[PDB]
């Protein structure tokens, strides 16, 4: 009788960047070739970044047409709303076809949605535009879930579990859509910390369909939600910090964001793991929201993880970059495919429990313990 | 084991406006007294708002030192988040030391956290600063409802319902905290649904202890929540919006918006009620998000309501004006009040059974059933 993932799709705006030519597309872009030392600091934070690409669905052409947005705080956030508000539901959209599609029942049987963003707040909110995009049914019971930031991929697990278990018969919809908008901008020799979210900050949507009580029949689960905790991290006010400003959503990061995280993570794994009597965290399988790989690394280095555990979500950070909630459920749907795939025996790399983990502004860890499902 | 209200508390700030004074110092303050006839205009709005006062934590010195908030459409989001931002989690503690006061258990307990506010996001957010300023524990479980305007102190009820009926042990504290900080804005003669939300929006903060399995030796029942619902209106589309803009919340308001809920409340109540047998309007104690008094004279005379049935309703509106998510909070509190001063047989008036509505953009209906306690 636990909530069940039962489908996951994603998908991005068209539009990639490839992260080596990034520093000399960004420079021009910004008009701040002059900066040279600058320029090759953020050529380091990008090939530091372990990013291959990021999908964007803001090109040249709409910067072009939105000057402000390229200095480093010029007046804009008319602008970026006019953009992000209509992406972040079409992108969410597209991904909720596909999960839809996927679970395979009539959408009149979704009871509940997750929306959740951090690219924009607007009334009524993206899960209305959703809703009517989709044509879900007028009644379905609506969590709105905004400006979360990076561990909220975890609070809408933490969400739907109790959405759904307390609601006999509910099918949840998940969706978390992301993007750029509202954090592109210029360089400024005195905000480096800006230009790390320069290099890391990526579009992307996730969705998922979640209950209880599955139907073998109809449904095929993927993994099971056995518990979600969260937690602010002692000392560690004020390390992330985002504002909606004028000049849009400005981005404040301390230098020892990583060690915050990987000093308290084993923590959270005694508190969710220990009750369970399990002690190894080289025996489950992780799903690790990629905030920058030096949370990763730093973590896999506190621990003594073996340094496969964290491939998933290294992979996706790759090929995606860090688009903020839809990471970690980007990672899950990975997960799943690769094992598939290589005929491992569970949808959690042969292993029976897994831990996924947010991480973002508090500092927050949101930890949720996760079953697997064996593949037949 | 059905959620139950535990304890219930209010704040606002100290600022108070005398209804009846406020069209001369609404137009004095925007430099807008050559504007006769729109004052006029505003004049009977105030007039037929059945506000007698309301709170506001914006004076005239703090509206002086912020000139751009005294025009129409005047740069000032920056201003507006600067204030608003402390001062939504401020009033909050005041509402949630109260209810925790009178709940009588020590804040350890406190497992979960709803916050709610539309005036204004931030990352982190309110519920993180209201964590910090009353010392829960780091491990509460936050859930931040941000922007999600005038039906969200029923959605923070269907929320707490599924947390804490899914969580044993668990117990909730909800904060909703309302202001006019974005809204407040200087008078045009093309946005007359501008003046309406002028003449009518309040600042206040509410805050609720639920929890499922009261312990009777040390806990006293107010309400119980029996279910939850939400849904959007047809054709109702774009008849309430809310965009956060460079000039703080604008607001919007179309002429049909009494004749939407009117028309269509009655489902809700059907939906609801039918189910346990209940069809008698007037059968059931009421408490009904107040909007504004057109809908609340429309409901009533669409349903054939007893005019006293939203007396508590309208008391709040009468004392408090359109506080957004903290209104049907506050109405609860005053019909559990008044009913033990009267010596009523129940918490709803001496009824058994209630519905709480939340009214707001989509259209959103929320109707909560409730379940009354006995007053012995
Ligand atoms: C950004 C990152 C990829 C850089 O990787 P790295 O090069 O191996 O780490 P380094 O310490 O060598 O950083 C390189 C330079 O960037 C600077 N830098 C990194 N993070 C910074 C920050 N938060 N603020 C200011 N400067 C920062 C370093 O000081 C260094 O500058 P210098 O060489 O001129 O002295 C890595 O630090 C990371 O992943 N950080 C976590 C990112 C984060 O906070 N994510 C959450 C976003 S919500
Ligand atoms: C605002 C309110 C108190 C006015 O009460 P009322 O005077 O009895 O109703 P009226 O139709 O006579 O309105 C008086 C004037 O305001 C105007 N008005 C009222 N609502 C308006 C709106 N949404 N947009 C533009 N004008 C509006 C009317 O047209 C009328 O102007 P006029 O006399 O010059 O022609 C009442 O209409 C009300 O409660 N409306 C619901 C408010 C609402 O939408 N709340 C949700 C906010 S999120």
């Amino acid at each position: 009788g636990l909530a069940t993932i039962l489908a996951i799709s994603t998908a991005t705006p068209p539009n990639c960047v490839i992260q080596a030519d990034y520093p000399d597309y960004y420079f021009k872009i910004t008009n701040s070739e002059h900066m040279t030392e600058l320029k090759e600091k953020f050529r380091r934070l990008c090939e530091k970044s372990m990013i291959r690409k990021r999908h964007m669905c803001l090109t040249e052409e709409i910067l072009k047409a939105n000057p402000n947005m390229c200095l480093h705080m010029g007046t804009s956030l008319n602008a970026r709303q006019d953009i992000s508000l209509v992406e972040v539901p079409k992108l969410g959209k597209e991904a909720a076809t596909k999960a839809i599609k996927e679970w395979g029942q009539p959408k009149s049987k979704i009871t509940h949605l997750i929306f959740c963003t951090s690219a924009g707040v607007d009334m009524p909110g993206a899960d209305y535009q959703l809703t009517r995009l989709l044509g879900l049914s007028p009644e379905v019971k609506r969590m709105m879930i905004y400006q979360q930031g990076c561990y909220a991929g975890a609070t809408v697990l933490r969400l739907a579990k109790d959405l759904t278990e307390n609601n006999k018969g509910s099918r949840v919809l998940i969706v978390c859509s992301e993007n750029t908008v509202p954090t592109f901008r210029g360089p400024s020799d005195t905000h480096i910390d800006s230009l790390v979210g320069q290099a890391l900050f990526a579009d992307g949507a996730a969705a998922l369909i979640v209950g209880a009580d599955p139907d073998a029949s109809i449904e095929r689960p993927l993994y099971h939600i056995v518990s979600a905790s969260q937690t602010l991290l002692p000392d560690s006010d004020g390390a992330i910090e985002g504002h909606i400003r004028e000049a849009g959503l400005t981005v404040h990061l301390k230098k020892d964001v990583p060690a915050f995280f990987s000093a308290n993570i084993e923590k959270s794994l005694v508190d969710a793991f220990t009750p369970i009597g399990i002690s190894d965290w080289n025996s489950i399988f992780w799903i690790a929201h990629p905030g920058g790989p030096a949370i990763l690394d730093q973590v896999e280095e506190k621990l003594g993880l073996r340094k496969d555990k964290l491939k998933a979500s290294r992979h996706v950070m790759s090929e995606f970059g860090n688009m903020s909630s839809a990471c970690v459920l980007f990672i899950l749907d990975e997960m799943r495919k690769t094992c598939l795939e290589e005929g491992k025996a569970t949808t959690g790399e042969g292993l029976d429990w897994g831990v996924l983990f947010g991480f973002g502004p508090g500092l927050t860890v949101e930890t949720v313990v996760l079953r697997s499902v064996p593949i037949e």
